[PDB]
């Protein structure tokens, strides 16, 4: 009834697929090689996201136990607690942040079903992962861009699900850094150097920020107000970017690859509708994103979790 989980691999060996300084031009050959090396990892993400999604959709505890069983197997197996193998960049580290994001959100969604023993196995595994992703960012030479925000998300979900205060604070510090880097024009200076993908990397930066804010809502706090609703400026900048790339075309001097906003709009349109500016994005079908927590449409409408912690 619950299918066998894939074996959990301690090592990650991902491959950077950008050609240029601006991290904007893809080598199709390196991109497929990375796809193939990370395919088992992404398959596990999609699966725990989807069985979690299933639990939020109908409340069948079977779905939640199969998710908890899959998470328990990878924990026992010490999945992703090994060597982050450097090929041409820090892709392996970035994959470990994205993987934590997916499994930690997936755990959060089924946490109310976790028996004492299942907690004892999954909690330390997620904490070991979250502390390794934190210690990366202790080194001042690491550019704290969208990677920091994405790394931040997984740490925050872990601090909330496993009830660890240090990991929660550290998740807050990541969200605060994103907000603090938003200029009066809704722009992130490190994301403005991404040439033809500048607009992509603003949507990509904003998504984990909106998702961390949403996890704060669960605990009772409002992070959306930080620095005078600064995140509203980023939101508006991205969604104005969806419709007209004129502003990004001028400020970078590179023609933007066209963007369709990601599933952050499903939550944000409920918090600051603006003038219905995210409704066109909202119309574009349900949003599935395992690294943001799965079915962002289901979670916005009916809640990240079924029973409030």
């Amino acid at each position: 009834a619950c299918p066998a989980p894939p074996p959990g691999q301690p090592d990650i060996r991902a491959i950077g697929y950008y050609t240029d300084k601006a991290g904007s031009v893809i080598d199709p050959a390196l991109q497929q090689q990375n796809k193939d090396a990370t395919a088992p990892l992404d398959r596990y993400a999609a699966d725990v996201a989807r069985m979690s999604d299933d639990y939020l959709r109908n409340g069948d505890p079977a779905a939640a136990q199969c998710t908890l069983s899959w998470l328990g197997a990878w924990a026992d197996d010490g999945a992703m607690l090994g060597q982050m193998i450097r090929v041409n960049n820090d892709q392996s580290f970035y994959m470990r942040q994205w993987m934590l994001d997916a499994v930690a959100m997936a755990y959060l969604k089924v946490h109310d079903q976790a028996n004492p023993q299942q907690r004892a196995r999954i909690d330390p595994w997620l904490q070991k992962l979250a502390r390794a992703n934190l210690a990366y960012w202790d080194n001042p030479k690491r550019r704290r861009n969208n990677h920091y925000y994405w790394g931040g998300l997984g740490v925050l979900a872990t601090g909330l699900a496993t009830d660890d205060d240090a990991l929660w604070q550290a998740g807050h510090a990541a969200f605060q850094k994103g907000i603090d880097d938003i200029q009066d024009d809704g722009s992130l200076p490190l994301e403005m150097a991404r040439g033809q993908r500048a607009l992509h990397y603003h949507d990509y930066a904003l998504a984990p920020l909106v998702m961390m804010a949403e996890l704060a809502r669960l605990r009772g706090q409002d992070w959306y107000a930080s620095r005078n609703h600064a995140i509203d400026r980023l939101a508006r900048r991205v969604i104005e970017g969806s419709r007209d790339p004129a502003w990004f075309n001028q400020h970078t001097g590179a023609a933007q690859l066209p963007l369709q906003a990601s599933g952050w709009v499903e939550f944000y349109r409920l918090r600051s509708p603006d003038g219905g500016v995210f409704d066109a994005a909202h119309a574009r079908g349900p949003f599935h994103s395992p690294r943001l927590g799965g079915d962002l449409t289901l979670m916005a409408t009916h809640g990240i979790v079924r029973t409030p912690l």
